[PDB]
């Protein structure tokens, strides 16, 4: 019909619902589920925690790691998990059972950040020891080993295909690695060159959302090489944060912050439209439901809490 339209944007109205205890250190990062169900959690005290995506509720720990894990990530059918941990180990999970599968052994120091890739036939990983690592998830061994910065490396993440990789270091740059060779297809430099904390692309593949320590998000077009819009109004100086599209409702980015908020940006003006408040240290994780309006948030340890904030938009 000539009178369909597109409705009046509304800023969104995170209220917290429920806070999830249970982690007994910091809370490094937390994870939605492919299909909705579950919030998958993960802690420097060792272990995974999965909880009810809606209702908060815990429902199992996931335990092996011999030290803190700093990452968790999900396969594409919700069935597995990977970890990244200070034993220099990264671990596949049956979370049905919450049996280990795999072990992946091959990095000489803290694995730092992981992801399986859309067909989650694979997992890539970073490091203190400043390499990514591209893994066969089914027989657990390393398939290559990318020599990708020159300083730790703070995020990896799959493009829509798995066919790049995109990772960025304290080093300052954020890299494009084509999957299959392992070869470096595009570096994103900066003449300051802040330390860049977290990189992912985009739901549609089209861009990268880059985090560096000097209080600052960037969404690139990384095929143009240039920076479409910025937020800025958190803290983050210090920390690898995450940060996220919010896709379900007024789409948006949302990001922790060290001043132990949840910030959330309109995603064309820029603007910051909501501040959530509640935890009582540094917002390390953030995650975005994938169908509900729904952010799952994590802290450090003067908190050691999830909790699940739900908008009506
Ligand atoms: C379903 C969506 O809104 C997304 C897809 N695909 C999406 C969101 C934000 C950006 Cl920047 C690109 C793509």
């Amino acid at each position: 019909s000539a009178t369909q339209s597109k409705p009046t944007p509304v800023k969104p109205n995170y209220a917290l619902k429920f806070t999830l205890a249970g982690h007994t250190k910091a809370v490094s990062s937390v994870k939605f589920s492919p299909n909705g169900e579950w919030l998958a959690s993960s802690s420097a005290d060792k272990l995974i925690k999965i909880w009810g995506a809606y209702d908060g509720k815990f429902e199992k720990t996931i335990s092996g790691h011999k030290l803190g894990i700093s990452d968790v990530a999900w396969s594409s059918d919700s069935n597995l998990l990977v970890s990244a941990s200070d034993d220099k180990t990264l671990k596949i999970w049956d979370v049905s059972s919450g049996k280990c599968l795999k072990t992946l052994k091959g990095h000489s120091n803290y694995v730092f950040c992981c992801n399986f890739n859309p067909q989650s036939n694979l997992i890539v990983s970073g490091s203190f020891d400043e390499s990514v690592r591209i893994w066969d998830v089914k027989t657990g061994k390393c398939l290559k080993t990318l020599p990708a910065h020159s300083d730790p490396v703070s995020a990896v993440h799959f493009n829509r295909d798995g066919s790049l990789i995109v990772s960025s270091s304290y080093d300052g740059l954020c890299r494009i690695w084509d999957t299959a060779s392992g070869q470096c297809l595009k570096t994103l430099i900066d003449d300051d060159n802040p330390p860049v904390s977290f990189v992912k692309f985009s739901p549609n593949g089209k861009y990268i959302l880059a985090a560096t320590l000097d209080n600052t998000l960037k969404l690139w077009d990384y095929s143009k090489g240039k920076c479409l819009k910025t937020y800025t109004g958190h803290k983050n100086e210090k920390y690898c944060i995450f940060a996220n599209f919010s896709v379900t409702g007024g789409k948006w980015i949302v990001s922790g912050s060290e001043d132990n908020l949840v910030y959330i940006w309109n995603l064309q003006t820029k603007e910051i439209v909501q501040k959530l408040q509640g935890h009582t240290d540094v917002v390390i994780s953030t995650a975005c439901h994938p169908t509900e309006n729904i952010i799952a948030s994590a802290a450090l340890e003067n908190d050691k809490t999830i909790k699940l904030w739900k908008s009506d938009c």
